[PDB]
């Protein structure tokens, strides 16, 4: 845990889009943190609690991962536990300059954090929580875009 | 070569010449064309389901081959419960362009035989979505050139 | 060469030192400045129209030529009014570019005697917006380098 | 329904299963395709035209009703000799997008009788391109993946 | 306010309507406007500097208040030996947008007393550039739409 | 040199956009190799010698950076000498999509490799070697955007 890089997010719920990104950090840090934000507030359609147990069960085949809920911000989180480094995902143009602008305004804020952006694997880069949830809601079959505990999860939720 | 149907789908709240221009465009090459509006979507907007309905039939009354429909689930289920094959969509710009890849990749794993067509948007069109004509209707400003008539006697009327 | 008078729009929920630099960039260029403020956007922000106005108006006192002003109708109208020939806007990333090239698209058919000028933002200001402020600022944060004094004591008051 | 010929235009430099890809998903949707190269673009690739056209047959000739022609004039005009009404080109990325918007826009203009339809590339061919290709094989690495036996024997024998 | 110069800087191999649109709409806010053609670059193209002049001297001819001139280094200088402030150039599309940003960024650092102002190309004719309008002319189809008479003559007798 | 990343780049010449990339990794992992690329063929302005020898000398600072140059192919270069990460920069959406496709080809030709992308920093994101060659030639002040010792030899080579 001398190396300790930090993956944010909602998580509303975990996909394999998100668990790619978790997977392909592992075996480069001693320490990977799954940081699930909190209130924020934001309606639906999982609670912080069922989040992160999701996320929990989605990364048990992986011992470096640890997950945690934070309130302020993500550079305060990273500075609390040692952690130089946030990883991202992008899978579009779109992410990517959202993406510069949160990474401009963390920089200011703490200059001794790096971000750093990983593309999408091509299976899943039109992959969101939300695509996700709209399928899901009409019943479709999830199982290639979300863990097993997670496809549950969205069947109980959208009967 | 068979029978063809081809789905143009969307909110069409209202419909404005940007929709018919692809609809026109598109009439020419299936048998028959199904205009889908795919409400149930509460996240609804600012014409009611029947209204927007209304208004397409109005403004397709000179394409013999233009049916309107409404459903609720998912796209690719309207597709094959009528057998189309294509799905037919407009583009305008890059912000257009990556939500539909992202929509396109997605129906593609949950039925790989419909297929996506685009078109691009005329010139004259480029600019207009029915958020801004709405937002310019609101402020009563000329939208005889962004909608057809009876449309623009709704829009009138629904901000009086 | 008539009197010039340019219009820099926007909600300014609040004003950043990124829209300042751009009516800064402005004050030499036209005779008369009008920062135009959304009212009756039907559309709540985080501060109140007048609370909006009264930052600018400490914000801009430092120039010559600078008034601050509402309006709830369209731009265009505002500017016909006012005799201003000119909007000023500032461009900071490509969704910007997309969103402003409809817009103006749309101003030009309303009123084609209005110009819009765009200016490429500072690179210091390029990833500054109201929203991020607001968002580091809900977190008690130096938001010293993103907005005026003024303003930043009035940031402070809102979230504790 | 008349007789449906489409054209899909290219390089091809050589063909890949991207460019394949959208020709099978454009075989059952027209009577007859049209791979078209082009000719005399006094712009040397790294295979002949007639090199070209003999690796586009031979990854083609399991499909029905695909034929490869080449051309020197306009694309649009091929289309009018032919008798064809339709162009089909794929898209993969934003930079695609754009130069695509153009080119459909003047060929609007050149000959309104001819659509354009767009397809979005599949998932696992959005990276592809014949130079990519070209790249990997020069440092004689396994290309199996991107291109037909036939163009992968071709361009291990050009690049030794 | 006082004596002003804007510069709109650019290849013009050759001028077109869509070049001429920003320079129309730049008069009547300049006391001059000089239309600077940054050639020696070669690099070169189409069209010789005297001719490239010479297009733009006949297509400018009814406006009163347009020089056309050459230079050689940094634009910028150039402004500065002219006493310009002001730098006008015109976007279609995000390829525009993105290379003019970096571009403003960098003659920013060179000379930040002069800024550029951006103008959004006519719906008409965000499509066109002295590239496609050559690559058209070329196979001799109608140009009448893209350039004025007098560029038309030109390109016809290039492409003979 | 348990942990090593490659910064690979032809660098005609190196800048102060490159380097602040390099220097912003330097800390995150035991060994930088700064690779250049070499023929390929591709014309002007520094030759493969010159382009390794400003670069040496812009990196003198940093105990932890070497300098190769490689023919082959970038995978091929990592798997080598042992790296299991590449590192590049994004300015721009046109960076982003350029990188995408090479991430994507790279990705099929060696899984084992992952590319990570920085953001430039806001004071060098209109930084290109292109751009900073035109502005030499017409004699300019480069002093904001080279080393001093890549100064030097643009104004040696644009008079
Ligand atoms: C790079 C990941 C990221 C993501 C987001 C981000 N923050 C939201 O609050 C929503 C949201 N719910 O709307 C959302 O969509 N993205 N916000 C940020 C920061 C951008 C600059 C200001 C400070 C931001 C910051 O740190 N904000 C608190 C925070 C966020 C995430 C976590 Cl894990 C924690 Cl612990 C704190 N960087
Ligand atoms: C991510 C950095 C990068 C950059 C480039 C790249 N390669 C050029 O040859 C030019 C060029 N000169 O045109 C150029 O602009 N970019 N090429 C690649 C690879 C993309 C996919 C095919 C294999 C490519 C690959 O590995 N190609 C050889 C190579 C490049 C760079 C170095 Cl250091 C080495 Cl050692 C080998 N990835
Ligand atoms: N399919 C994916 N592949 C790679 N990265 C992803 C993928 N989906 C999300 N990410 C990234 O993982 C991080 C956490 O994303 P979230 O904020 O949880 O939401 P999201 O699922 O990307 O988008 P929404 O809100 O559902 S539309 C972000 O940096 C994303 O860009
Ligand atoms: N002006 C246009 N030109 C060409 N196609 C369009 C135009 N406007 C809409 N379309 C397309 O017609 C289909 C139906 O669109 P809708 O889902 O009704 O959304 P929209 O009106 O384009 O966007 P908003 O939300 O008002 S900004 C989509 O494929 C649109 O992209
Ligand atoms: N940091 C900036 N630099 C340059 N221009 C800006 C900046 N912020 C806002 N502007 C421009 O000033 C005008 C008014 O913007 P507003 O609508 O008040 O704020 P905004 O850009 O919507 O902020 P958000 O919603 O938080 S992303 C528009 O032309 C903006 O692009
Ligand atoms: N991998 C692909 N997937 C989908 N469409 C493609 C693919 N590659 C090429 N195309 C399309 O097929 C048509 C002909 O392309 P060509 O000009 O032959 O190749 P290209 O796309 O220019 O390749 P380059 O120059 O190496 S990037 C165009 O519509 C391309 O976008
Ligand atoms: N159709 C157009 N509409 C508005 N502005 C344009 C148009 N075409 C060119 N301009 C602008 O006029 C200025 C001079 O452009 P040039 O450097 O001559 O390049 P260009 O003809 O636009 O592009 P190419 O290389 O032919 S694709 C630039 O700011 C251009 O962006
Ligand atoms: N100013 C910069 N800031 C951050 N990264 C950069 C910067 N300039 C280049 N890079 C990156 O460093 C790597 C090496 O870039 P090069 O291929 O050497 O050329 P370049 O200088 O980006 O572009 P050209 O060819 O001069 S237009 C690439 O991944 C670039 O995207």
């Amino acid at each position: 845990e001398h190396t300790i890089a930090v993956i944010p997010g909602s998580f509303d719920p975990i996909t394999y889009g998100h668990l790619d990104i978790i997977e392909r950090s592992t075996d480069r840090f001693d320490e990977i943190h799954v940081c699930v934000l909190k209130n924020s507030k934001k309606e639906g359609t999982f609670s912080l609690e069922e989040r992160m147990d999701l996320i929990e069960q989605s990364v048990k085949h992986l011992p470096n991962v640890k997950v945690h809920q934070f309130s302020g911000l993500l550079v305060d989180y990273c500075e609390q536990v040692g952690a130089k480094t946030i990883i991202r995902g992008l899978r579009a143009v779109s992410d990517f300059e959202y993406e510069l602008r949160l990474t401009s305004m963390n920089k200011k804020l703490n200059n001794e954090i790096e971000t750093l952006y990983m593309m999408s694997s091509t299976n899943y880069s039109f992959i969101s929580s939300s695509i996700v949830k709209e399928v899901a809601a009409y019943r479709a079959d999830i199982s290639e875009f979300v863990p097993p505990y997670v496809e549950k999860a969205l069947k109980k939720k959208f009967k």
